[PDB]
């Protein structure tokens, strides 16, 4: 039981994406890097995590794998530099992609 | 559910720690960072982990807290450059912590 505690309460931003690239989780630290909170986030499209100008270009990126210092674009449309640390999880018979990320 | 396949399967390498400061969970990742298998860490505790010459001062570091750019020393000797993201997790009444490394 203490893996959910050792992500929810990490101090790196946690986005987990399901088969569909719908956001299946995300921790308070994310909420803070992007300025949604949860609630928005669970369920939609990965697309409202990317910034606007990245939009065309990133579902392609997905698929592909499916077959970094980057700059992240706030809910208010500000955006910070981070660090991303991707992971392709696979469970369930699916393909999962877990981003950990840092200011 | 997701989550052990989560920190199980990430490219960072992932060591938690319990109340007593024994080793829970080391993925492959950590396996491969520090040069031991997981049977020759879990339930053994941190001071395996921390370098020789950093084990006169690690512990009252731990116990502080309780009340990074790293130089990692392997099974071998030999010592590698890392950077640690540290963690505090609370679960059931405890404190645990979680380390993510990456070289
Ligand atoms: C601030 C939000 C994001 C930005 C700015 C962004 C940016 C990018 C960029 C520019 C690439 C193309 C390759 C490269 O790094 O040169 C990429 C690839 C990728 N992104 Fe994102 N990304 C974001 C969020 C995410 C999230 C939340 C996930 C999954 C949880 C994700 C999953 C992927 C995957 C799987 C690829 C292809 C992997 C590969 O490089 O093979 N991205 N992203
Ligand atoms: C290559 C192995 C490691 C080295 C070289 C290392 C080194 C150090 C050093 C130099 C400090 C004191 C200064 C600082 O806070 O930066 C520190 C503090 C600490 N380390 Fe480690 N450490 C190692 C592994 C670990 C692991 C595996 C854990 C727990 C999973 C851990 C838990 C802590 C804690 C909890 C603190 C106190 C943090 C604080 O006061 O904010 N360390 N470590």
């Amino acid at each position: 039981g203490i893996f959910f505690p050792a992500l929810e309460q990490n101090m790196m931003g946690a986005v987990l994406i399901n088969e569909n690239d719908e956001v299946m989780f995300f921790n308070p630290a994310a909420e803070k890097l992007w300025g949604y909170k949860r609630e928005e986030v669970i369920g939609n499209n990965i697309d409202m995590l990317i910034p606007r100008d990245l939009r065309p270009a990133h579902p392609e990126y997905i698929r592909h794998n499916r077959e970094r210092e980057l700059q992240l674009e706030k809910k208010d449309g500000s955006k910070i530099w981070t660090r991303f640390a991707l992971s392709k999880v696979s469970a369930e018979g699916k393909v999962y992609y877990l981003a950990l990320v840092r200011d």
